[PDB]
């Protein structure tokens, strides 16, 4: 024996690009782990499947994983695919570790064999709040959102961490997604003299506000979450987006210590910059730490949920629901050409 791990991806559709990232992270991980001894001499063997990211497909792959005797699943890529197999895997005591599903309900059910190795959108609020608090230290903050869920939930979470922290949140305002005319918002930023704006939404509107806010001679520093970091933003904003602070995953790619992994991924002519390469690799590192402990999926879940795991992504810790604990996104200084740098 050799240990089998089912790595479930989309190596199929338009999403084939995310599936690619995970197979590259998973594959690198297994060669590193078994090159160094495996698990007490027991080598890992990836046994790959295809979801295609169809929730009907997903259950099909989960029925196969089962009837194939696989007990450790790495994945399910998309929230829509995963939820459905989630049930199937709990029903049959199979541990599932996902490196990309961020749907809050995967973890709201009371399942015990689900772990994530990705941060969640929710996670960006506390990131923002902290950064503002400790690094930016603005004087008069306005918080605006699109009254869309994503955006409003993040404006509401930043808003909260802003007052435990005793910040001066001058006003909290809603915007009608699809507005292109923000004259009204910008005259108000002018007047109540805001120096920092946090915008919870998407790039259309962000690119709108920026253009418009600079044209009015407003020097206000803006911050948004990743839903804002799109090529489209810069195709439209240009210059106006220079200096926007953005919340998004850290380039694990780039930490001095992941070097040997980057070096090596790139040797096989594969792309080590994608994000699920790090979340998948880290997912493999956690299952390995657990395996050195016990064979039992319930025993690994337990061991993981109470200890910390040192991964390629940093020391990792889970809550009882299996969500990453004290997880943080990186802050990036965006540029006029669609490029972004690590912020101080």
């Amino acid at each position: 024996e050799d240990i089998k791990v089912a790595v479930v991806g989309a190596m199929s559709g338009p999403v084939a690009q995310y599936g690619d990232q995970e197979f590259t992270g998973a594959e690198q991980a297994v060669a590193d782990i078994n090159a160094k001894g495996g698990i007490k001499g027991n080598k890992l063997q990836i046994a790959k499947y295809d979801d295609a990211c169809d929730p009907k497909q997903a259950v099909a792959v989960a029925n196969k994983v089962v009837n194939d005797g696989i007990k450790y699943v790495i994945g399910h890529l998309c929230s829509s695919s995963t939820q459905p197999a989630s049930d199937i895997y709990e029903d049959e005591g199979i541990l599932m570790i996902t490196p990309a599903a961020t749907a809050p309900e995967l973890t709201a059910r009371g399942y015990q064999l689900i772990l994530r190795t990705t941060g969640l959108d929710s996670d960006q609020g506390p990131t923002a709040a902290k950064y503002i608090l400790e690094k930016v230290k603005p004087q008069r903050i306005a918080i605006v959102h699109d009254k869309q869920q994503y955006g409003e939930g993040l404006a509401r979470a930043v808003q909260d961490g802003l007052k435990k922290g005793n910040a001066n949140v001058v006003f909290f305002d809603g915007i009608t997604a699809g507005e292109k005319d923000f004259s009204t918002l910008v005259a108000r930023l002018k007047k109540e003299n805001i120096d920092f704006v946090y915008y919870g939404g998407y790039h259309p509107e962000m690119g709108q506000i920026l253009r418009q806010a600079r044209a009015a001679g407003l020097k206000t520093q803006f911050m948004g979450p990743e839903g804002v970091a799109n090529v489209s933003l810069s195709n439209i904003a240009g210059e106006s987006a220079e200096g926007l602070l953005v919340t998004k995953p850290k380039n694990y790619d780039q930490v001095p210590a992941n070097k040997p992994i980057v070096d090596a991924i790139k040797a096989k002519k594969q792309d080590p910059s994608g994000a699920f390469v790090w979340t998948t690799y880290a997912a493999l590192q956690s299952l390995q730490a657990g395996l050195n402990q016990s064979d039992d999926p319930a025993e690994i879940a337990k061991y993981l949920k109470a200890n910390s795991v040192d991964t390629v992504m940093g020391p990792l810790t889970w809550d009882e629901k299996g969500d990453l604990k004290g997880f943080e996104f990186g802050v990036f200084d965006w540029h006029a050409n669609g490029t972004a740098t690590d912020a101080k």
